[PDB]
């Protein structure tokens, strides 16, 4: 049944159950008053007058918030805190090696961001230019992002785990002018060859836009160097002035791109602007994590993903929080690592992923052995569904039965939390995201777009805009309309399925499109198919997800070879390595199913549902039996 709000939370919560109901209803009935007042969570250089100005209508998808106002994201995350809180830790950095760590005051963070901003400008970088950031979990990644935002440059963070080919792709689509990386990343006592990956990516003859590469000496390893192109981070920043006066950006000036896998084609750059995004990130962070000054906060998400943008850096810093940046993996060297970090830094709010929770739970009490955990007050979960027994293990083992768990459902296209508990306001059901946040109107529709009311299930749509909504796909607004606003007209389609129970709670069941969730990573099946088919021995491929006790879904690839070609264990490894090279280790098929029996319709279209069910272990009609025999082997 429900978990009641505990008294300690009741005594402190910013939002109680009555306040939730009042605010939500105003957020929907009168969003201009509600967000007009709520926008004051930030400092504006010139105040807005218009608040909500959005349309989801066919041929007129247009989203604007606070449009006539100006601000600077770097000033809201840094400058404004300096006067009263400049000595406060903005970022606690915990190294993969626990003997290495740092506390970085707001004043120290501000200074390096000013220096790096001048560094960028001196390099000929201007407002509107795209800057690729391919960084490990080090504070210099945050410096780079915040300095881009300060000067109105549009950063494009590329997750460090992508391959040279995945990196080149992103640089080409975005016309990145600059690449910011490190000699090597460090993760689980191991090096990641980031700069060398950059070298390989930049040899792709279709990469034409890049003028420099800035390189942080993280490990001091021997690397190759291209004179003139390659610049050391330290060389540049030490010669830069610490004085930088921030200019006003418009609320709708582009802030960042994030490449996101979709149901069809290669990943596209989900674009966020400035005002609405930052208002929404700060508002959701504060209310949902019940942030009180002095609260130590740790989100485990990588900087390379939206969770890392909104809830490691932007939400927290705007709010004047201490946010923890962990360099490593929550279970290395031992499964107790995560909770040792909590004890070490007296962390009060912990926000992580179900895959991580499941990985720790497999280790049982080894995940908590020798650790206290008493500083914790709030837990959270993001990225994927969480089953009740993982939710209960997390709530009992990590939170000592004392901490509410906020299961936050949202996406890269939403900027911030969409459906989530608030810890002082909403009683928890293990596995449920619960109720919509302020300004969020979910609905469920069937495949024909018919709204489904009460306790039912359907396709999860949002029926109006909210301040943190992505504004477009980089260079392709028509695709943006087509992808999200064309299936169910006048509505934003999330691509997820959900049920709503008799209490009005949402239970997110997962993607209903051809998108996979693998270790809490969003990947398209079509893009893995392309990677595979690009192999010179492969003619066809069909990728499906299957359940996996830790990963959530594993990648199961049915593969048809060019005629005359034979399978082998050599070829098996080689085809996995092939995808590892095309995209990255994150997209590596778990299973390869060699077949000549791909099930096609009368018009040659792949019957995915049957592949899915067969892989899950349970025209030319004969193919099913051959597929089942093969699967059995
Ligand atoms: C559970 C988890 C901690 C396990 O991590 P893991 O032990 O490294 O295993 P993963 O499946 O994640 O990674 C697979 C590979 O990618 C590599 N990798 C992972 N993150 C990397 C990074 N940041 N940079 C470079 N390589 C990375 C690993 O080293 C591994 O490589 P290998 O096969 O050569 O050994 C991790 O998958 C995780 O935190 N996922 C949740 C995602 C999330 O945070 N959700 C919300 C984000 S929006
Ligand atoms: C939120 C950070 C992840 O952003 P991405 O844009 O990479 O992925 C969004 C998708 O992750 C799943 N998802 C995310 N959170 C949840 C969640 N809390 N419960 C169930 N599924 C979730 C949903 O399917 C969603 O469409």
């Amino acid at each position: 049944h429900k978990h009641a709000i505990p008294a300690n939370i009741a005594d402190r919560c910013l939002i109680n159950p009555e306040q939730y109901e009042t605010k939500y209803k105003q957020s929907i009935n009168d969003p201009d008053t509600f967000w007009g007042e709520q926008g004051k969570i930030l400092d504006w250089i010139t105040p807005y007058q218009k608040v909500k100005n959005t349309s989801f209508a066919p041929g007129n998808v247009s989203i604007k918030w606070y449009e006539d106002g100006t601000l600077n994201l770097a000033a809201n995350c840094l400058d404004r805190h300096l006067q009263e809180n400049g000595d406060r830790t903005a970022i606690i950095w915990e190294g993969d090696d626990t003997s290495q760590s740092k506390h970085i005051s707001y004043r120290e963070l501000h200074r390096d961001v000013c220096r790096f901003a001048n560094t960028l400008l001196d390099l000929g970088i201007k407002k509107g230019d795209v800057v690729a950031i391919y960084m490990p979990m080090v504070p210099e990644a945050a410096v780079a992002m915040l300095a881009c935002a300060r000067i109105g440059a549009v950063h494009s963070v590329i997750f460090g785990g992508f391959s040279p080919e995945a990196v080149a792709g992103r640089i080409i689509d975005s016309s990145s002018r600059l690449v910011i990386t490190a000699d090597e990343g460090v993760r689980a006592g191991r090096s990641i060859p980031l700069k060398k990956n950059v070298d390989d990516a930049l040899k792709n003859p279709n990469v034409t836009s890049v003028e420099h590469v800035i390189v942080l000496k993280r490990t001091g390893s021997d690397i190759d160097w291209q004179e003139g192109r390659d610049l050391w981070w330290r060389d540049l920043i030490e010669k830069a002035s610490p004085e930088h006066q921030p200019e006003a950006m418009n609320a709708e000036d582009p802030l960042f791109i994030l490449y996101t896998s979709g149901s069809t084609g290669k990943p596209k750059g989900v674009l966020h602007t400035t005002g609405g995004y930052l208002v929404y990130a700060a508002t959701t962070f504060k209310y949902v994590f019940d942030y009180h000054p002095g609260d130590i906060y740790w989100c485990t998400a990588d900087v390379g993903w939206v969770t890392g943008h909104s809830y490691l850096l932007y939400g927290p810093l705007a709010c004047g929080a201490t946010t923890l940046m962990f360099e490593g993996v929550p279970n290395w060297p031992t499964p107790a690592r995560m909770c040792q970090v909590v004890d070490k830094h007296q962390v009060n709010i912990l926000y992580t992923a179900p895959t991580a929770i499941r990985a720790l739970m497999a280790e049982g009490d080894k995940a908590i052995e020798g650790t206290d955990r008493s500083s914790l007050r709030i837990l959270g979960s993001v990225g994927e569904p969480i089953n009740p027994e993982a939710w209960e293990w997390y709530w009992k083992k990590i939170g000592k039965e004392k901490c509410p768990v906020v299961d936050t459902w949202w996406q890269t296209e939403t900027g911030g939390f969409m459906i989530t508990p608030l810890p002082g306001a909403i009683e928890l059901k293990a596995g449920s995201a619960t109720r919509p946040f302020f300004g969020v109107q979910p609905a469920l529709v069937d495949n024909e777009g018919h709204p489904q009311e009460g306790a039912t299930e359907g396709n999860l749509v949002i029926t109006d805009s909210w301040p943190g909504q992505a504004r477009t796909l980089f260079g392709d607004h028509e695709r943006f309309e087509q992808t999200y606003f064309s299936t169910f007209k006048n509505m934003y389609f999330s691509g997820d399925g959900a049920r709503r129970d008799e209490d009005g709670y949402y239970w997110i069941t997962g993607r209903v499109d051809d998108v996979l969730n693998v270790s809490g990573h969003r990947l398209g099946t079509a893009e893995i198919e392309s990677a595979l088919v690009a192999h010179p021995k492969i003619a066809e491929a069909a990728v499906v997800g299957i359940p996996h006790a830790i990963k959530g879904q594993a990648i199961y690839a049915y593969v048809t070879l060019n005629h005359g070609e034979e399978p082998s264990p050599e070829l098996y490894a080689e085809v996995r390595n092939w995808v590892r090279k095309e995209i990255g280790p994150l997209a590596t098929p778990d299973v390869l199913h060699w077949t000549d029996s791909l099930p096609k319709t009368r018009s040659g279209a792949i019957m995915r549902r049957i592949l899915r069910k067969i892989a899950a272990g349970d025209a030319d009609p004969g193919v099913v039996e051959k597929l089942l025999e093969e699967k059995q082997a």
